[PDB]
């Protein structure tokens, strides 16, 4: 050891450091300078950006060994304070650059250093600063962080001034569709906003640090479990296994259907006979610290017999394979889909024009910045509290407590901390009773926190789905029937495994009047990673073969895809798949509004194809349901305070999408006649101690049924305060009467849950997008590049601006990365950030657009519908679609990689 001194953001600092000391360490469990972040932790995702010595570097792959005496460094903190706030920093906040924020350090101080050498800089600049750079963001689409650096870059250089490009109260005083920045805002782009890890360094004292002891084999019989030699190494408080559990030490799926073969409590909390999956957690250490608990781990010894393992739904399928799970089929869910007349006579007729294919979704990665973590402790009043990302609070404790042996909510609590992104993995409980196991044996506070590898093979992952389906049409055009048939790869847990497989019944070739459609549906258990829920839930994975094959028929016509797709859509008369009507009819509208951009991309594209690089446009539509499946329901209470301020409670959790921005909007816009400003709304969130059961931030619902109960309970409080006859009483006036302040509400969706052939009205509200791409492809090689994306968008009206803007970003963002690039198959390759091919600014197109169709919903509050996976139901089909529009290769089997585009060029 040596004490290095070195100047950090302007001061002079000796620290006592390690020479192998790694530089993002020393910086956040020393100096306490938690702003930066460590994501990937092996410089891919550049969230850990700090400026050394001029240089914009790293911090996690930098040895304390490598940095010089007196070497200055410059972190956020250096940049602004929520008191004295950069230019840049302003910027940010003005565009909503910062949704989880996780990113939003490491952007910035990268942003800052850009600037220094570069006051006037192009779009193009900065995208290849960032890219350079190694700036990932698997939120923003990037596009918003851009938009962000510009304005700022315009501020330093005089052009334009802070209150020039900040929001401004308008005379109406209404915030609902307007840009108004997120309440988090200032918190994310300063970075105080604390995250799981980062409260790791702000615990107790007698705090312990978690370290799980994972399986490196896919399948296998456990014969024993050896702790002794991890019990011995330096720093392990205890090293806990099955033996340790005291509830059920299981899972339970809670709402597992009642035709599934098995019964929803096979995921056990510590394995305790068999390894379903690589990276199953057999034991828990707890040490004094991650280091020394991450290190004792590895010293535990397992005794197994290796079973066959079964890689994908096609093995689990063999008539040899050997059942998963004893006494239960790999194939547990049977999905029939009936509509209409048999279909067969469709097909069996030589008149008709009958399209056929098979397609395959991949197990695509979420791929979150900020990897999974989490805490617990014991309660003053003996509960076992558990914070997490879990963006299902009150569903996970309800899933976990049997296991645990406790009881909610007497003995148990559960809060969701300030998320980096979930993308859906959160809808599933990870963590949670691993720490909850932890807490109970111990007494003490426990933090786990997983490495970017475990959040790549110990999370769930969107299930692949194979799919054969076929249209028939007549002559002229018309789809007649469609017959489906799908396959969900489910990995060993079933946890939502069946609804998954129920969503294909409802949208595969959903946007369409079809009316007659015969179909088989099949949930099957695989050795791979299980399934977590992921942003469409159901959508890219169904209309991907639908969207594709459509293109597929357009050909074998000989008419134009998006007329084609004009001339089936729904009109007066049609029903969705479900059989159900649908609650607007805005689609011909929008192919309206898509139709100029459609012919000028198909002139554009032509007009600019190359010897070596082809161009070709592609089309698609996607639609998704609003709410989970019938009467889905949502709670929150308004209380009124003594200074005539309102303070809401909700369980909107937020993955970083906006809820704060969206549970204030909708309040607002509600309170509107008393006149409460925003200032005036305090709100109180995610807390099953403190705040009612909200639902999931799941299904693209919390706006619409959660929405709708923020409405309703503001009403009663309005109501609540009516004086007899004449207006309002006041806050003083109503503690005199004795009158309630709280005021609890709730609201139930006008929907029915589908029956044993799918048929129902199962959503009170859909998403409807119109996608268009125009894509490059290099002949040579087969990579692919997409380099515009329109999209028209029917969501209903708009709460907050900035948030749907960034939703449909992001989302047209992985959309890209379904396409091109993203799989999580490989278990080498694909267990780091890079390797699953997460996309980098240059993947994406500086040039996005986006056109509103503000068709108001009935059932919406304010008449809004969701958002949040609506951007990523058929992107992906559009860009295979504009593959083959411009070479020829027809890709069926996603990610469309190049030596995948090559193969297939004709
Ligand atoms: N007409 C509308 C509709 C929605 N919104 C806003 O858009 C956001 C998304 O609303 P909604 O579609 O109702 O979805 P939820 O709040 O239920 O969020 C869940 C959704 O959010 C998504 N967006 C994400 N965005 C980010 N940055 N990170 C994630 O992990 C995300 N996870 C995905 C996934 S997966 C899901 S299911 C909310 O801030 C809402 O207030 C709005 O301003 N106006
Ligand atoms: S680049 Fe350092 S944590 Fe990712
Ligand atoms: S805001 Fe960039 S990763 Fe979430």
């Amino acid at each position: 050891m040596e004490t290095k001194t070195l100047i950090v953001n302007g001061m002079a600092r000796r620290l006592l450091v390690s020479p192998n000391d790694l530089l993002v360490d020393v910086l956040r469990s020393q100096l306490q300078l938690t702003s930066v972040k460590v994501g990937c932790g092996k410089g891919q995702c550049g969230a850990c950006t700090v400026i050394l010595d001029g240089k914009v570097v790293r911090a996690c792959i930098i040895k304390m060994s490598r940095v010089a005496e007196n070497a200055s460094v410059t972190t956020l903190e250096g940049i602004g304070a929520p008191d004295c706030l950069h230019p840049l920093q302003h910027a940010w906040i003005q565009h909503g650059a910062a949704q989880c924020g996780f990113c939003t350090p490491g952007f910035i101080v990268s942003a800052k250093a850009l600037l220094d050498e570069n006051v006037a800089p192009s779009r193009e600049d900065v995208r290849d600063w960032f890219q350079k750079h190694h700036n990932i963001c698997r939120c923003t689409g990037y596009k918003p962080l851009v938009d962000a650096v510009m304005d700022a870059a315009a501020i330093l250089r005089g052009e334009k001034t802070v209150e020039e490009i900040s929001f401004k109260m308008p005379a109406d005083g209404r915030i609902w569709g307007s840009s108004i920045p997120r309440p988090s805002a200032v918190a994310k782009v300063t970075g105080l906003a604390e995250f799981g890890a980062d409260a790791a360094l702000r615990m107790p004292e007698n705090t312990l640090h978690l370290a799980l002891a994972q399986a490196k084999v896919s399948h296998a019989l456990i014969k024993g479990i050896d702790t002794s030699e991890a019990e011995k190494m330096p720093g392990v408080y205890k090293v806990l296994t099955h033996k340790d559990v005291k509830g059920k030490n299981r899972i339970t799926g809670l709402i597992t259907f009642p035709t599934n073969k098995g019964d929803g409590w096979e995921r056990p909390i510590l394995n305790d006979s068999k390894i379903f999956q690589y990276g199953d957690a057999l034991a828990i250490v707890c040490a004094d610290s991650e280091a020394n608990a991450r290190a004792a781990a590895e010293k535990v010894k397992f005794d197994l017999e290796l079973l066959p393992e079964y890689m994908s739904a096609p093995e689990a399928m063999a008539p040899d394979a050997i059942e998963i799970h004893p006494g239960t089929p790999n194939v547990y869910y049977d999905q029939l889909e009936e509509k209409g007349e048999d279909t067969v006579p469709f097909f069996n007729d030589p008149a008709n024009v009958v399209a056929e294919g098979s397609y395959y979704t991949q197990r695509q990665p979420h791929l979150p910045i900020e990897p999974d973590v989490g805490y617990g402790y014991i309660n003053e009043q003996g509960q076992v509290v558990i914070h997490s990302k879990s963006v299902a609070i009150h569903l996970h404790a309800l899933m976990i407590a049997p296991g645990l042996g406790l009881e909610f909510p007497k003995d148990l609590v559960l809060v969701q901390n300030t998320t980096g992104g979930t993308f859906g993995y959160k809808f599933s409980p990870t963590m949670e009773a691993l720490v909850g196991v932890a807490v109970m044996a111990t007494g003490r506070p426990c933090h786990l926190r997983y490495n970017y590898e475990q959040q790549q093979n110990y999370t769930g992952k969107r299930s692949p789905f194979w799919t054969t389906m076929r249209y028939a049409a007549d002559r002229q055009g018309k789809i007649l029937a469609m017959e489906t048939d799908w396959s969900v790869d489910h990995g060993p847990y079933s946890e939502f495994g069946d609804l998954l497989t129920l969503r294909g019944a409802q949208y595969i070739g959903a946007g369409y009047g079809i009316a007659n459609i015969r179909g088989t549906g099949r949930t099957v258990a695989t050795n791979h990673c299980w399934g977590a829920a992921f942003r469409g839930y159901g959508a890219p994975e169904s209309e991907f073969p639908s969207e594709v094959l459509m293109d597929e028929l357009a050909e074998k016509l000989g008419m134009d895809p998006f007329e084609l797709r004009a001339l089936n859509c729904y009109r007066e008369g049609d029903t969705t798949s479900s059989g159900q009507i649908p609650e607007v009819m805005s689609l011909p509208e929008m192919f309206d509004k898509m139709r100029p951009y459609y012919e000028e991309s198909k002139k554009r594209v032509k007009e600019r194809s190359t010897a070596e690089i082809k161009r070709g446009v592609g089309v698609a539509l996607g639609v998704y349901g609003a709410g989970l499946d019938g009467p889905d329901t949502s709670e929150a209470w308004v209380e009124l305070n003594d200074d005539g301020s309102v303070t809401l409670g909700n369980s909107w959790e937020d993955h970083g999408q906006g809820a704060d921005a969206g549970s204030l909007g909708t309040a607002h816009e509600a309170l509107r006649p008393l006149g409460i400003t925003p200032e005036n709304i305090h709100l109180v969130m995610n807390d099953t101690s403190k705040t009612p059961n909200s639902g999931p931030a799941g299904g693209s619902r919390s706006q619409v049924v959660t929405g709708n109960a923020i409405r309703v309970a503001c009403e009663m409080l309005i109501e609540g305060m009516r004086k007899p006859g004449g207006g309002f009483f006041t806050p003083a006036e109503m503690k005199a009467e004795g009158r309630p302040m709280r005021y609890d509400g709730k609201w139930t969706a006008p929907a029915k849950d589908c029956d044993a052939k799918g048929q129902g009205s199962p959503f009170a509200c859909y998403m409807y997008g119109l996608f268009l791409t125009e894509v490059a492809v290099e002949v040579a090689t087969g990579k692919a590049t997409v380099e515009k994306m329109v999209c028209v968008a029917d969501i209903g009206k708009i709460c907050n601006k900035l948030v749907v803007d960034g939703q449909i970003y992001g989302g047209l963002a992985q959309g890209v990365g379904l396409a091109l690039s993203e799989d999580y198959e490989d278990l080498k390759k694909h267990s780091t950030m890079g390797g699953a091919g997460i996309p980098s600014i240059k993947m994406i197109p500086d040039d996005i657009e986006i056109v509103y169709v503000e068709t108001p919903r009935k059932d919406g509050p304010f008449g809004a519908s969701g958002v949040g996976e609506m951007p990523l139901t058929a992107p992906h089909a559009a860009i295979i679609n504009g593959i083959y529009n411009a070479c020829g290769a027809r890709v069926r089997h996603l990610p469309a990689r190049p030596e995948k585009v090559l193969e297939a060029m004709p």
